[PDB]
């Protein structure tokens, strides 16, 4: 039921839909019927060059529609008021504040989500309104809380076990299970929780219950909370704030006033914003504000300097800023469609003024329009610096989620654009079939193919002018001289951003930018968590670290062949949830809905027919009319998926077949399988016919019954299909649509008949879903011979292995952008620039000033820690003894490369004589007996000195150039 509309189709609209489709709501609907412009390829990556004329939602739809194959995206070219009560969600953009009272009066009193959202140069403005009896079902990011139990006591204190998980709260509830000792403690009905310490907590006096309980589990339920919101017109007069930066508490009330006074300009001038860095347009907009801040009663005092640049950036239009905004405004959309976060209540003025350069002139000149797609951008950072930009040499590491966001935020920015720019990009993974729909810039014909050769292709697509100057590569950022990016490859580069979660990699990238000096940039996710750390040499640490721990991937191959850990199993078996009980219930639901969806279906899906056999199995050949029938079809899952895939696989590869080299198949990390018989008295059969058969019930709306008696009588009479093993089968260690579209009945007979998809969810105990993970997931264990694991280990392995957000993935992006542009303005002040941190899931963000790098004094001189070196060419070691004694005031004591002694100044001349004439490189390859690598063109050597008066002084590492 969650419908969402997006009006205004620019920069900031188009990152929102994105990420609105990649993260998989029931339809969007776009509005946007004016013509696209030159300076809307800005920041709006779905629009070309020569679709400049068109109505920009009309071309955007499309490339919408590629997204993910289960959201149907329209177009509308007329908006009625009533039309509105379509959509579960309403977000506004690229609208005065005349038409947003109007939208949002109706919109608050029908119960419809309001988000209203605005990227004006370096600002930007967010304003939920989710009605005044919003319920939200979890106030905080973190899963409902679990754990073993030690002991539960008559007076109602229960102890926790060594898990001792975070963190409960007064009011929850919890709920037991196998808590042996009190029987009736385990019936299902949550307890209120009174936290006595870190590792108890009362739930009321059980001596009702029994004397002592013991061991056992408890799961919190979290009850729902009500939040009331206001009106955007009541709510203009008492905004309440969240703030992204406390150090910038003094703000969002001037910010409040200047996006007022922003609309109020654009009543006087055909719509229009002020024109860039124009004193006149400023002028005339400082007064509209004091105006508002009169008629409103504020009584703040007007920062004229910070309200003016308000005007100077109107109309600027940051792809980062797009992808910030767009990615939390996306985030607020899910909220309103899931009611599962905390919103944000009600304002969120954002600034990142500090990308301002100040290295160019930045004036009315410099930020005029030049006619190009660059004028958005050049609006607010000047002509100048766009040729900064332009010429930039980068060094993306990574092409998956993070990756894919930076590549379009570079080719929206003019990165590598002029003369001497160059982009690498590195990606050593390749793009695999099951998340093409959650992908940004793959789609189904790149399968196969490499992550960062299809993402330089896509992006070269976004902005011509990259052709040429993208690099793809599939190699590790790994060891040294192997590298294979070496000392010429680095010193070219303007700087390195990294976009892998791999500790390997950041490690190598880490330690690599600090030998060469160049500045980089990190950015990482976990869900709704995400943090951005600028590493700026001579300046700040090296490090900063404490981003969020990664996790873990899996083999395909090894998920849908070749388990041997219960990991595998479960994996599987949320796939298979997916498979039964949301993909194929998506494909029908669009079927009866979109008229389009059979010709959409062929350009956008994945696998076009299994989405025409879907809409057949579900919708005739095997849709139930009674629950009898749903555990006839339970029963045929169960043969589908742990039996008749077994003699599948052991006919492909028998349990005794050899490979090429004669040793047997089945042997290490693949396990011989066996398939499984049905036993209706087995625990882990009947609970799989259960789940199945009520999730199967569920998409229909029957009623599912448990009594064990109609299942017994069903699957007595089961006749399945005879089933035998095909032949041919390749199993990894057009007019034809027709014929099954004829099988199709027409959506003109079915009007109103809806299928209901089943979104999974891990904390409701009742709705099936980790019923039929752990049965599904223990049943291919038992196939396997692998250990299999209850409901609370099966829980607890499927909430650590949800994939990376976009929206969190958007929000990083863009702060990596907003802090790219520090780099590229050479800014040497460290207040300037920020490492950032944030939580969408319940509103909180973070900016803080990077740690300076640790300082020491070498004779009276302040020298860097981390980034100082002596830089020396290949000289002999008597010319770099001589070097720091007459240019440094230091007599070096001893000389090594790694651990290798090169030199020490009590060494007598039977060993100096013939090492002191010998250049460094010579005198390296002689000592421990090894011939200098190829493309081994530096050499790191660690040296002590002693200054004048014999006493050991502590002196940076020596770079011998080669
Ligand atoms: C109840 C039905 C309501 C019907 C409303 C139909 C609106 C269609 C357009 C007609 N003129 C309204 C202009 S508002 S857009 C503000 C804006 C646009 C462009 C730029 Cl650059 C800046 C700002
Ligand atoms: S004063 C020069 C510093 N060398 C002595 C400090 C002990 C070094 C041990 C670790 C260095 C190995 C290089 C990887």
């Amino acid at each position: 039921q969650s419908n969402v509309l997006i009006i205004g189709c620019k920069g900031l609209g188009v990152e929102i839909a994105k990420n609105v489709c990649l993260a998989g709501v029931k339809s969007v609907t776009l509005y946007d019927p004016q013509p696209t412009r030159i300076e809307d390829l800005s920041s709006q990556y779905f629009l070309t060059e020569d679709d400049i004329g068109v109505p920009r939602a009309k071309v955007t739809v499309s490339k919408l529609a590629e997204l993910n194959q289960y959201v149907p995206v329209s177009v509308v070219d007329e908006l009625s008021t009533e039309y509105l009560k379509n959509f579960k969600c309403v977000v506004v953009t690229e609208t005065s504040l005349t038409k947003q009272l109007e939208i949002n009066d109706f919109t608050h009193k029908n119960h419809i989500a309001y988000i209203a959202a605005d990227s004006r140069g370096l600002f930007g403005s967010i304003f939920c309104d989710f009605g005044e009896n919003f319920i939200c079902t979890d106030t905080d990011g973190n899963e409902p809380l679990t754990g073993m139990i030690a002991s539960i006591t008559d007076d109602g204190v229960v102890t926790m076990l060594e898990e001792t998980r975070h963190g409960l709260e007064n009011g929850d509830f919890v709920k037991f299970t196998e808590v042996k000792g009190m029987p009736g403690l385990n019936d299902g009905t949550p307890r209120k929780v009174e936290v006595k310490g870190p590792y108890t907590f009362s739930i009321g006096s059980v001596k009702d219950l029994g004397s002592a309980g013991y061991n056992g589990v408890f799961t919190q339920v979290k009850v729902p909370t009500k939040i009331s919101f206001k009106s955007l017109r009541e709510s203009l007069k008492d905004p309440e704030y969240v703030y992204p930066d406390f150090g910038k508490m003094m703000r969002p009330p001037q910010y409040h006033i200047a996006f007022q006074a922003l609309s109020a300009f654009a009543d006087a001038h055909e719509g229009s914003l002020p024109r860039p860095r124009n004193d006149i347009d400023a002028a005339e907009f400082f007064e509209f504000c004091k105006k508002i801040a009169s008629t409103l009663q504020f009584d703040v005092e007007l920062d004229e300097k910070l309200i003016k640049e308000i005007s100077y950036q109107a109309r600027g239009d940051l792809v980062a800023m797009s992808a910030f905004l767009g990615g939390a405004v996306a985030q607020e959309v899910l909220k309103a469609t899931t009611s599962k976060f905390y919103p944000l209540k009600q304002y969120f003025y954002f600034d990142s003024l500090e990308s301002l350069p100040s290295s160019v002139t930045i004036s009315e000149e410099t930020c005029k329009p030049r006619g190009c797609r660059y004028d958005g951008q050049i609006a607010v950072f000047g002509s100048e610096f766009q040729e900064k930009i332009a010429s930039l040499s980068t060094f993306l590491v990574g092409a998956g989620a993070i990756g894919c966001e930076m590549l379009k935020n570079w080719a929206m920015m003019g990165v590598a654009t002029g003369e001497s720019g160059h982009i690498s990009v590195t990606d050593m993974d390749s793009i695999e079939k099951s998340n093409l729909n959650r992908q940004f810039l793959f789609r189904p014909r790149d399968v196969g193919k490499l992550k960062s050769e299809c993402a330089s292709t896509a992006v070269s697509i976004m902005n011509p002018s990259l052709t040429g100057k993208i690099t793809s590569y599939q190699e590790r950022v790994g060891p040294e001289s192997e590298g294979i990016f070496g000392d010429e490859f680095f010193e070219k580069l303007s700087l390195v951003t990294n976009a892998l979660d791999n500790v390997e990699a950041r490690m190598y990238v880490d330690r690599r930018c600090v030998f060469f000096e160049k500045p980089l940039l990190e950015s990482g996710t976990l869900g709704t968590k995400g943090n951005t750390q600028v590493v700026v040499p001579h300046l700040t640490e090296s490090y900063g670290s404490s981003q969020d721990p990664p996790e873990k991937s899996f083999p395909i191959a090894t998920l849908k062949n070749f388990p041997n850990r219960i990991e595998h199993t479960i994996a599987w078996a949320r796939d298979l949830f997916e498979g039964l009980f949301k993909q194929p219930i998506d494909n029908v639901n669009m079927y009866l809905s979109s008229p389009n969806f059979l010709e959409t279906s062929l350009k956008t899906s994945s696998n076009p027919r299994e989405v025409l056999e879907n809409i057949r199995d579900y919708l005739v050949t095997e849709k139930p009319l009674s629950f009898e029938e749903c555990i006839m079809w339970a029963r045929l899952q169960f043969d589908k998926f742990f039996n008749n895939n077994i003699q599948q696989l052991l006919f492909n590869f028998p349990k005794d077949s050899v490979t090429s080299t004669g040793q047997p198949f089945w042997s290490g990390p693949k396990r011989a399988p066996t398939p499984l018989s049905f036993d209706i008295h087995n625990r882990e059969h009947f609970d799989f016919i259960v789940a199945a058969a009520s999730l199967y019930a569920f998409n229909y709306g029957l009623k599912s019954e448990t009594d064990p008696a109609i299942y017994e009588r069903v699957l007595a009479g089961y006749n399945p299909p005879p089933f035998a093993p095909k032949s041919g089968i390749k199993i990894q260690v057009k007019q034809e649509l027709k014929s099954i579209a004829d099988s199709l009945p027409p959506p003109s007979s079915l009007v109103g008949f809806r299928l209901t998809p089943a979104e999974f969810e891990k904390d409701d105990d009742s709705n099936h879903h980790i019923d039929f993970i752990t049965a599904a997931s223990n049943l291919r264990a038992m196939n396997y011979d692998i250990t299999p694991a209850d409901r609370f280990k099966t829980k607890f392995v499927a909430g650590k292995i949800v994939p990376a957000m976009c929206t969190s993935t958007a929000v990083v992006s863009g702060l990596v952008c907003l802090e790219l542009v520090k780099l590229v303005d050479g800014k040497k002040k460290i207040e300037e620039y920020k490492n950032g941190f944030f939580n969408l899931a319940i509103g909180l963000f973070t900016f803080s000033d990077p740690i300076a790098s640790p300082k020491m004094k070498v004779n009276g001189k302040e020298i860097d820690k981390i980034w100082d070196r002596y830089n020396l060419p290949d000289c002999t070691l008597q010319e770099l003894i001589d070097y720091f004694q007459k240019e440094e005031g230091l007599e070096v004591t001893m000389l090594s490369s790694g651990v290798s002694l090169l030199y020490a100044n009590f060494q007598p001349p039977k060993k100096l004589a013939e090492r002191l004439p010998l250049k460094i490189s010579e005198l390296v390859e002689q000592i421990t007996k090894k011939k200098l690598e190829p493309f081994r063109k530096h050499l790191v050597l660690e040296i002590c000195c002693d200054d004048a008066n014999g006493e050991d002084v502590e002196v940076p590492f020596i770079c011998i150039k080669l």
